[PDB]
């Protein structure tokens, strides 16, 4: 089974909704990935920041192994002995009254939208089905019809049919626009990434998140922080909103909540919001199952025990300082926080970000462009300074190779 | 670590979106569950048919244990060695050109709606954005904003903001209604469960599915079969539509696709539909990851080698025959196919379905009511005839003790 055999088999039998970088991995550990021919690569994508803990982290693997012989799925029609322990752990970790467990990032987002509308109708007092949710241009929170209904990316929404009403879009990093939107008392929530990941690591100006908090509070609007990609130590803090000391009304976690071992996502908020949803009014077959819950407890413990936020902070400072040494008639922008970083590749009609990632792959480093000309650099947070130095050398010699 | 500790902790720190049967499980094996006090129960819900293969089936556990050590998540920005093997396997198993992997059943349904809309615009010629999707009253396909927009159950949609446009609703088990609805040329698809599960195991009349297939073809409308619950041997066939030899345009699979070990779903269809979605136009972080694909291959293999379809066919006949022996004063209807079955209870001031289910629990059998008065009986398909008779005697004991 060769890489080309793998490419062709997927092309024949799988949908073509992805165009992946041509590399075929069969193993991963820590910061490293191996393809089927045995070549080794630095992972600088981390599955979009889902493997913050590194691939196949042994403590998470052992949690999964311990629970899978015991009990894996009851559905929430019954109780089991694991879900409560996890719920107590994660609500006490992030200091919210309650958690609503789901599986994928987009499901946590859908759940937040449902809580915001329910809260708007039953607490704020909006007349039924006039509630609005505001989003920021550039946002990505998944691919359901609701989620693409808030997207400004034509590839997400075009051809996918009438869109969800009550979803309004304002520019990112634009407080007066948010103030203007929040003039309308029918607005129930503003959902926003503290740093926009799929948009290309778009870091807003300092004080943006503080102003969001103050505007949402002043207008009695729920502040929903999507931290599915920025949370869990990726940017150098437990939540990226910790950089500004801001407390969202709802927090979304996913991705790294499981170390990549299991689709686990979380909706955290206080009772005044969460309990707007009554028994039978929301759910998911796999949401809150014992296996994902054991995996999630272990994944969070790893983030804490190994001090991965502080490592991400220090190493991100180093990586950004080395990337800013790149020439600028080639790299026109370097941005990021912690180990969520990007560069912007001045795309001639001679070379582009894709060619850059193909040559990075040839030199043993795996990264993928987004929105054409942006290259994200987002390695697992267990990377060491010497490993980061070697990877930076790969990046330098590749960029300069063009 | 008692049952009441468990109830109390979940009340404190978990969302209140379920009201579960008060039983606190900590182990499952095959058809059996054990609670934290050591009490043993027959599982007659099967996590809504996600554990068709029984709890903790060893072949699926070993598949998961074999992969969790190598590679669990690259995202589909890269290729991995497992996904294409699984795609070849499942597509040849069900005789469709391609599969689009997702994680949860609602995500497969959303994916199908997006396929149907995009096919309507790009193949059928419907003007953007006028494409409709027809659904049957009583349908249940998850809890996203889209899915509840097509629901006729007030508990799923009431209070949940404005609804998704372009969905029409007709009665179930009603070919003339479908015929009338498909006069509109802007209809792209009809999505329907071969047997409505959450609605209370509502079995359509013989020939309904043949007539659906005929009307969809006659009017150039996609037939989407949601077999997330009815598929994978549950009703005594690989797909419930196999009872009438009908081939939907799109098939949804979920739940038992992983034996309960991992959230895996799938959307199956031929090229002329599947390839209306181009690269970058749809995906999911965890969709198609190698861990889920290894468990899904093993879960399917279990269903084939242990002959669970024939088992559920024969044993479901035995179960329905014995449930029809119950008194028409208390049990007013019996229905089902294979091991997907339910009874309807005559509600009086001396018993209701919740009371019956609490007493079933006290007698060693776990079931949950749906829509008030319907009890579903759905044990794992690995159950044996003598175990099924023991369970039936627990049901007789319970019903006749009222
Ligand atoms: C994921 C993403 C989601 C959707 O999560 P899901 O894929 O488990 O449904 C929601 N919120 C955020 C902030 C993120 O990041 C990815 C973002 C994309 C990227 O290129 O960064 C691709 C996604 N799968
Ligand atoms: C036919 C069908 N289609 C889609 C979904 C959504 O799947 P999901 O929960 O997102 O994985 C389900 C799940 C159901 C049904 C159910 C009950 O009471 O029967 C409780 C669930 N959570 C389903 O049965």
């Amino acid at each position: 089974p060769t890489s080309d055999d793998i490419f062709e088999r997927e092309y024949k039998y799988g949908a073509h909704n992805y165009h992946p970088l041509p590399v075929a991995l069969e193993r991963g550990k820590g910061i490293y990935l191996w393809d089927v021919e045995g070549r080794k690569y630095f992972d600088f994508l981390s599955s979009y920041s889902a493997v913050n803990q590194g691939h196949c982290h042994p403590k998470i693997v052992n949690a999964l192994k311990s629970q899978v012989d015991k009990l894996t799925l009851t559905s929430r029609a019954f109780y089991n002995n694991v879900l409560g322990e996890y719920e107590e752990y994660i609500t006490k970790l992030f200091n919210y009254h309650k958690v609503l467990p789901m599986n994928t990032g987009v499901e946590a987002g859908e759940t937040a939208c449902k809580l915001a509308r329910k809260w708007g109708y039953t607490v704020k007092g909006i007349q039924k089905y006039k509630a609005k949710i505001v989003f920021a241009a550039g946002n990505f929170w998944g691919r359901t019809l609701s989620a693409i209904s808030s997207s400004t990316d034509p590839t997400s929404y075009d051809g996918f049919g009438p869109f969800m009403p009550g979803f309004d879009i304002i520019p990112y990093n634009d407080l007066p626009a948010l103030e203007r939107a929040l003039q309308d008392p029918n607005v129930a929530a503003f959902m926003v990434e503290p740093i926009q990941g799929e948009a290309g690591v778009v870091v807003p100006d300092p004080g943006y998140l503080m102003g969001v908090r103050e505007l949402c509070t002043r207008h009695q609007v729920l502040f929903i922080a999507d931290e599915i990609q920025t949370g869990l130590a990726r940017t150098g803090r437990w939540l990226a909103v910790d950089y500004e000391n801001v407390r969202p009304d709802i927090v979304l976690l996913g991705k790294a909540l499981s170390g990549g071992l299991y689709p686990v996502s979380a909706v955290l908020c206080d009772d005044d919001i969460m309990l707007t949803i009554k028994p039978g009014e929301h759910g998911s077959t796999y949401g809150g199952n014992p296996l994902g819950c054991r995996v999630a407890i272990a994944a969070l413990e790893v983030l804490e025990e190994e001090n991965l936020a502080e490592n991400a902070d220090k190493l991100g400072i180093i990586l950004r300082n080395e990337l800013m040494k790149l020439p600028s008639d080639v790299v026109t922008a370097v941005r990021g926080k912690g180990l969520l970083n990007a560069i912007v590749i001045k795309e001639t009609k001679d070379w582009d970000a894709w060619k850059v990632c193909l040559r990075l792959r040839d030199n043993g480093l795996l990264a993928k462009p987004t929105h054409g000309d942006i290259i994200r650099f987002a390695p697992p947070l267990v990377i060491k300074e010497d490993e980061l130095r070697e990877s930076i050398e790969i990046i330098n010699k590749t960029i300069l190779s063009f």
